């Protein structure tokens, strides 16, 4: 059975099954999935460039932009010129929003503690340093 | 940071990454995403239910259902009943889908090798078989 072993299967499946128990929780606490990885990934954050949170947010770049238009309308990000090369727009998560998404933070953080529980503390240490080498090495 | 070690972000990231370089190639052989993802997910298989092929695929049912529409008129598939409970529809690739997709899944082979050659084997045996384990206890 070629596809029981072949990683990219292993990888969408795995990632898919996690991520879809958790949207579940954010769509009960009022977010979209795109909102909450939006949120999610500029909390804490510096600005970054809308080329950069498209990809950590796994969306296409025209997506998010849309998406920027009405969650900067709604006072939860805000866009800013990249000051040097000002071909970059840059983005931020705002106080309002991350207001608005730390409770949702905080079940994440529950659920996650819970889907590495059975794997012990060493097994989930190794898996996020292995995802985290292989995206910084195929990052374009 | 909050996403920097959200083993979500992560599994979505490193799978979008690993796959879209694959899907490049499938494309230049003539394959769409969802007619790779399955034939490769039939191949070598016994028959399995719609609903299995979803899953394995990442696929909603009612877009799988579609698809197959159009890969049994051109004759890669096959569904067949479930000869006991037959709510259940059952699918397999044909020959002609197998000797179809065979250059492209050697490809996919060499493609993953190349990905888990700087990790070393026992790194990529790890997580391999972490991916599989969840992928099992999530599964609805």
């Amino acid at each position: 059975r070629f596809v029981d072993d072949y990683l990219p299967a292993l990888l969408a499946q795995a990632s898919q099954l996690i991520s879809s128990e958790f949207h579940e929780v954010a769509r009960q606490h009022g977010f979209s999935v795109s909102e909450w990885r939006v949120m999610a990934s500029l909390a804490g954050s510096e600005p970054i460039s809308i080329g950069q949170l498209a990809q950590v947010t796994v969306t296409k770049q025209p997506t998010v932009t849309r998406l920027l238009d009405r969650m900067e309308a709604r006072g939860q990000v805000e866009r800013l010129p990249h000051e040097s090369d000002r071909r970059i727009t840059l983005v931020r998560i705002t106080r309002k929003g991350l207001k608005a998404v730390e409770h949702l933070m905080e079940l994440a953080r529950e659920h996650e503690r819970r889907v590495l529980e059975p794997f012990g503390l060493r097994r989930a240490e190794e898996l996020k340093q292995t995802l985290r080498q292989m995206i910084d090495l195929h990052v374009h």
